[PDB]
């Protein structure tokens, strides 16, 4: 047969790393240093459980001026993945203040993933530290995963784009969401 053609929509809080998730993952290297983007697109031709996938991967911009546009990348979406920065607090509760209503009235019945990024930082003694010192801690694994239980997220998963842990199986994990298993 062909590669199954996939569409998957990258969103999340501006800065808790869509697009060094996306460069990591394509290119395996971690982009030169931050910069906003405004809807870039990226592809990944793989295997996952025996079967050949065309994933197209939309990218969009987490700041609040580019709502309006935003909207233009969710027709035909199969999966979403919501991101928040496992040292960003307040990009956790945008998880469901924010993208997952937006998500589910532009993408209703389609499969999302929760995805914590920069998992090194929650690893960083010093990043820990200096949260503290701001009365923040960082996400946990037990309460990112209660909140994509809220959303009826069908995975949550943690990832560093910088050390590339765990960075493969949201991709492999988005795609599995999509594709049917066998009998
Ligand atoms: N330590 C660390 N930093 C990261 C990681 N991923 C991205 N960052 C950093 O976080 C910042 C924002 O990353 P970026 O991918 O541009 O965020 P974005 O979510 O695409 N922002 P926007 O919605 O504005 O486009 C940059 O300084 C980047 O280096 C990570 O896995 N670990
Ligand atoms: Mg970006």
């Amino acid at each position: 047969g062909s590669p199954q053609a996939i569409k998957c929509v990258v969103v999340g809080d501006g800065a808790v790393g869509k697009t060094c998730l996306l460069i990591s993952y394509t290119t395996n290297a971690f982009p030169g240093e931050y910069i906003p983007t405004v809807f870039d697109n990226y592809s990944a031709n793989v295997m996952v459980d025996g079967k050949p996938v065309n994933l197209g991967l939309w990218d969009t911009a987490g700041q609040e001026d580019y709502d309006r546009l935003r909207p233009l990348s969710y027709p035909q979406t199969d999966v979403s993945l919501i991101c928040f920065s496992l040292v960003s607090p307040a990009s956790f509760e945008n998880v469901r203040a924010k993208w997952y209503p937006e998500v589910r009235h532009h993408c209703p019945n389609t499969p999302i993933i929760l995805v914590g990024t920069k998992l090194d930082l929650r690893d960083d003694k010093d990043t820990i530290e200096k949260l503290k010192e701001k009365k923040l801690t960082p996400i946990t694994y037990p309460q990112g995963l209660a909140m994509a239980k809220e959303i009826g997220a069908v995975k949550y998963l943690e990832c560093s784009a910088l050390t590339q842990r765990g960075l493969k199986t949201v991709f492999d994990e988005a795609i599995r969401a999509v594709l049917c298993p066998p009998p």
